C-alpha cells in the first residue's frame, strides 16, 4: 500500500494508477487507495 498514510490526512484523487505512488492502486470512487 502506500508509505504509511494517516487519517489526518484527505484522501488523494486519481483517474489512473499512474496518477499515484508506487504500492497505491487507483479506484472506483476517483481517490487512490
Amino acid at each position: 500500500g502506500c508509505p504509511r498514510p494517516r487519517g489526518d490526512n484527505p484522501p488523494l484523487t486519481c483517474s489512473q494508477d499512474s496518477d499515484c505512488l508506487a504500492g497505491c492502486v487507483c479506484g472506483p470512487n476517483g481517490f487512490c487507495g
